[PDB]
């Protein structure tokens, strides 16, 4: 039926289970049965998978009013972030909003962020119950969720938001995060208790961001450089309107969720991998000394650059683990194929999977092997000998043909990528200073992945040993 249809027992439910349990195996099988294009049903909608590098190009460089993102996302996201931002607007508005955020993340801000993030990771160690003592075990995901949330908030969100995380400002985010409950895939409007709580969180949070904002202006200052003093002025659209406190409030919320979903997961995988690879961790420690100096002086915007393998660790973890597995778009007008029989209908979605190409023998030898050293030919923030475009938030890669595209591509491309690197880099390096990790029992491996919520993370409550260095 048009592009072939995956074989499913059930209506509506269709293939929904096989995707949910694992999207990658589900995808590798469908490649083996129908090649690079199949169509499956996910919760009562026909979703077309165009795999492969050309497949990534199709959707992410799709033209604006053939594929539409904000129509797939808005009913889940808008209750969560707040109205009038991100998906709550026509693309044109999302481009401007990105530009504000990108403007906020200039190298001068990143620099300013580095000491703050080290400060937050050093204090957490000194002060949290998690690493008390010379040797012990810790719950990686919970510990790491705390560290990432503290560091991001301190730098990006600012002092108030940060200190608010000592007051129960985290009941809220926890409660807000319920809006990403899988059920909410179709039921986001329905007022089950979790949905009601999220609306409670959303109200309170938004108020709180606004009190912060107004109170600053109530004194007419600047301090130094988070996204928000940033947005406070770093906010005028083409039309010439300053961004309202409410849109500032909701972007801050959206950014918070984005980092948290993304960086927490990755950093946890970073921790677990090292835990299985004491050779690597000790290779990193030794790299610090060599490039870094035996003194081991503090980290800076400048030094982290020199940490070549540290960066390769993050890169290679991202290769196997990038949380996002599936980028979905609403097909609006029938799309003609590259030299093939097929027409892609309206009332189809399309789904690209960056990770598949990145786990492929065709692009990567021995793909399932987690080996940083495979980048002993290459290092970048994701970089390309390929095209670039300004969709309204500055020149960025169209040149998005790489098999490795973990930050996406095209007009929706991630703009957190440097900050992610800034942070994950800063976090892992510190942890490399202070610790050796190793696997818990004498029974070892790497835990499975919970793909089930739309973003991937480690499935387990996974503890790992730790031993300090002094
Ligand atoms: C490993 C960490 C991260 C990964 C893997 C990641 C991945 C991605 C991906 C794949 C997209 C495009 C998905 C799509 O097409 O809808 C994206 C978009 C985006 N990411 Fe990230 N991201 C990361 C970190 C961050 C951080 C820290 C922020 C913010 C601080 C951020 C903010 C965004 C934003 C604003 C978009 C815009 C999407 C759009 O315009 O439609 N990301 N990210
Ligand atoms: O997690 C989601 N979005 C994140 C992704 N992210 C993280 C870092 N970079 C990108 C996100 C992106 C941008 C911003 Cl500003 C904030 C965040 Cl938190 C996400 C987004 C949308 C959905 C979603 N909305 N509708 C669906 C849907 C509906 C029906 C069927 C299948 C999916 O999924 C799920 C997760």
């Amino acid at each position: 039926k048009t592009p072939p249809v995956v074989f499913h027992w059930f209506p509506f439910i269709g293939s929904t289970i096989s995707y949910g349990i694992d999207p990658y195996k589900f995808f590798f099988d469908c490649r083996a049965k129908y090649g690079d294009i199949f169509t499956f049903i996910l919760l009562g909608k026909k979703t077309t998978v165009y795999l492969g590098t050309k497949g990534n190009d199709f959707i992410l460089n799709g033209k604006l009013r053939d594929v539409c993102a904000e129509e797939v996302y808005s009913p889940l996201t808008t209750p969560v972030f707040g109205r009038h931002v991100v998906y709550d607007c026509p693309n044109a508005k999302l481009m401007e909003q990105k530009k504000f955020v990108k403007y906020g993340l200039t190298s001068d801000a990143l620099r300013s962020y580095v000491p703050l993030i080290t400060d937050e990771v050093e204090s957490f160690v000194k002060n949290s119950p998690a690493f008390q003592g010379h040797k012990g075990v810790f719950d990686v995901c919970k510990t790491i969720a705390e560290i990432t949330i503290y560091t991001a908030s301190r730098s990006l969100q600012g002092k108030e938001v940060r200190s608010k995380f000592d007051s129960t400002f985290a009941e809220l985010y926890h409660n807000l995060d319920m809006g990403f409950a899988p059920i909410n895939f179709m039921l986001p409007w329905a007022p089950l208790p979790h949905n009601r709580k999220r609306d409670a969180a959303q109200r309170k949070l938004t108020e709180t961001y606004m009190e912060i904002i107004k109170a600053r202006r109530q004194a007419g200052s600047k301090k130094d450089s988070e996204d928000m003093v940033w947005n406070l002025m770093s906010c005028v659209y083409k039309n010439g309107t300053p961004v309202p406190d409410e849109e500032i409030a909701h972007m801050m919320i959206a950014l918070l969720m984005a980092g948290q979903h993304s960086s927490s997961s990755t950093a946890s995988w970073i921790v677990l991998r090292l835990a299985t690879r004491p050779d690597i961790m000790e290779e990193l420690y030794q790299e610090q000394i060599r490039v870094l100096g035996s003194d081991l002086p503090p980290l800076t915007y400048d030094n982290l650059q020199k940490l070549d393998l540290h960066a390769k660790v993050i890169k290679e973890t991202l290769r196997l683990h990038a949380p996002i597995h599936s980028i979905i778009r609403a097909v609006k007008n029938p799309m003609a194929v590259d030299g093939t029989s097929y027409v892609i209908p309206t009332s189809h979605n399309v789904l690209s999977s960056p990770g598949v190409t990145a786990r492929s023998e065709e692009h990567f030898p021995n793909p399932l092997e987690w080996n940083p050293h495979r980048w002993d030919e290459n290092i970048a923030a994701s970089a390309e000998d390929d095209e670039k475009v300004d969709y309204g938030y500055g020149l960025v890669s169209k040149g998005t043909n790489s098999p490795y595209l973990p930050f996406g591509a095209g007009r929706h491309r991630c703009i957190g990528e440097q900050f992610a690197y800034l942070q994950l880099g800063t976090i892992t390096a510190v942890l490399v200073r202070l610790f050796r990790f190793r696997n818990l029992p004498g029974v070892d491996g790497i835990p499975d992945t919970d793909y089930s919520s739309l973003f991937s993370k480690p499935l387990g409550r996974s503890f790992v040993e730790f031993e300090k260095r002094h």
